[PDB]
């Protein structure tokens, strides 16, 4: 209902960072997922500062909303993922968090860092894969 | 009241959105569909790419002039962007999906209209 | 389902806020008004000076586990800030008006339950 | 009905401007004003570019939308305004918008763009004088 996706820092900035988060534009979940970077300005994250405030930092998100979109139906065209950080002070719930997000679905994300600013160019921050 | 609006017309200083409007001063009633048209420079968001005829923009419908005759309608309506108010991505995502899609192509169909539209006294042409 | 939710305690590395919800399934019946806690850590735009006992926070009531007895109602209600979607000044000041003032009285007062409602079984107390 | 109010440029940063307005928050406009700063985060002006991208760049605006006070009636908590240049293309009719604001409105907001920082400090980028 709430599930997991990775999210990683695409950019920061003296004033907030970027994160792009791995999201399935599909509204069924148990079709094959309809994969999309979704990116978010935000301004603080518990545990990120100085050091772990990086380029490539791990964040376990959850896709929180979405909206449908208008010619389909069956996609979102905007979706907004929050970082699980901001519901649970627990490091250990976040460590395992990550760890059960695949390694694959982590690597796809950290292959497209780069693509923050084709993602930034599309309408909703949100670019299909 | 959300209303459906969409890039007509750009040019390298201004741009022309048409939006799908009622002009019946009475909700309850079944529309009386009208295209209306409204020159502006800039929206938040709409930059570059997306600053081309067809792009969706999602609207509300200004109320201006009322008067009755064998309607009671509005004699002027003006679109104005919800991104004038905040660009904020849920928010236009989401008003763009709460516009019926029925609107949205009806509005898609009759872009071409544009020349129509701004030929009658208050850029607002009933369908 | 738009609630309204206030910050209930802060300590160093979490808070707590509490929101006013109904637990009637049926939301065509006089509500039956229920506190409903949840502890987070971060809101977008609860910084500092913000970031007290009392503060407003809109939310949405996220409902889980439902059963029949002596009536049909939600056995646990979640609230989740509107700003972890976004924090949108517009979004967030139009969800605090659209909450009836009375709602937010209502809660204010209650927000000293704090302690009875953490000792239910399900964060959730039944006014 | 969509009145005009004073705006400047309060920060200029690579990737967009923060502009205060002056703004009454009273819901009735026919009593004494009640003034107050809103800032907004702009992309994009017609006409500010480069030379005039500047702190203290005067921006006629309007009060768009706003929002009603939860525990008042009678004042908007929240205020959103635009660039009239959003607008109109025409130099003169913005230029003539300038001069129609009245010059101490102008010098209320400039003596007070050196609170930008409180009035982002507030919840909704809205702070009563």
């Amino acid at each position: 209902n709430y599930d997991l996706v990775p999210a990683m820092i695409a950019e920061v900035n003296p004033r907030d960072m970027v994160v792009m988060a791995l999201v399935n534009t599909n509204v069924d979940p148990t079709l094959p997922p309809r994969w999309a970077l979704a990116t978010r300005n935000i301004t603080a994250i518990p545990g990120i500062e100085g050091d772990t405030r990086k380029v490539g930092t791990r964040i376990p998100a959850v896709a929180v909303t979405g909206q449908r979109s208008v010619g389909n139906q069956d996609s979102w065209d905007q979706i907004s993922p929050m970082p699980i950080a901001w519901a649970t002070p627990d490091s250990s719930v976040i460590a395992r968090a990550e760890s059960t997000i695949p390694s694959e679905q982590w690597t796809t994300l950290s292959k497209n860092l780069n693509k923050l600013d084709q993602v930034r160019e599309t309408k909703f921050d949100l670019l299909e894969l």
